[PDB]
C-alpha cells in the first residue's frame, strides 16, 4: 500500500505536519486556517490519509464535503495546498512516483474541498 511504501503512521503524520507548517507559511491559503488548531488538523488530516492511503484504521470522522462547505476554497487554491503536500513529500525524502501516488490520492477530495 501506499500508506506502506511511505513507511507507516509516523510517516503520514511528519508529512501532514510539514504539510500544514507549509500552508501557514503561504499568504495566499494561510488565511482560511486563522484562528484554526493546527494540532488537531495535524491529526485528523493524517488519520484521514492513513486510511484513504490504505492504512488499516479506515476513516471514521466528519464528511469532508461538508466540513468544507462555504469555506470560499477556489481551485487554484486547493492546486496551491496540493502544491504544499508534494513540496512537504519531497523534503521528506518520498521518490517521485510515489509522492505523485499519494499526491493523486489527496486530489480525489478536491471535488469535496472545492466549491468556487
Ligand atoms: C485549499 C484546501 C483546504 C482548505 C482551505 C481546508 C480548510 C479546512 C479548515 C479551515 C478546516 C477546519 C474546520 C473548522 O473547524 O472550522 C478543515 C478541516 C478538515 N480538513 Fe480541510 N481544507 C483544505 C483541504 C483539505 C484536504 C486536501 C484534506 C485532506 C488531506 C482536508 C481534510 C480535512 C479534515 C480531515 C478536516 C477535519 C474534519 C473533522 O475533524 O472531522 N482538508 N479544513
Ligand atoms: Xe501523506
Amino acid at each position: 500500500s501506499l500508506f506502506e511504501q511511505l513507511g507507516g503512521q509516523a510517516a503520514v503524520q511528519a508529512v501532514t505536519a510539514q504539510f500544514y507548517a507549509n500552508i501557514q507559511a503561504d499568504a495566499t491559503v494561510a488565511t482560511f486556517f486563522n484562528g484554526i488548531d493546527m494540532p488537531n488538523q495535524t491529526n485528523k488530516t493524517a488519520a484521514f490519509l492513513c486510511a484513504a492511503l490504505g492504512g488499516p484504521n479506515a476513516w471514521t470522522g466528519r464528511n469532508l464535503k461538508e466540513v468544507h462547505a462555504n469555506m470560499g476554497v477556489s481551485n487554484a487554491q486547493f492546486t496551491t495546498v496540493i502544491g504544499h503536500l508534494r513540496s512537504a513529500l519531497t523534503g521528506a525524502g518520498v521518490a517521485a512516483a510515489l509522492v505523485e501516488q499519494t499526491v493523486a490520492v489527496a486530489e480525489t477530495v478536491r471535488g469535496d474541498v472545492v466549491t468556487v
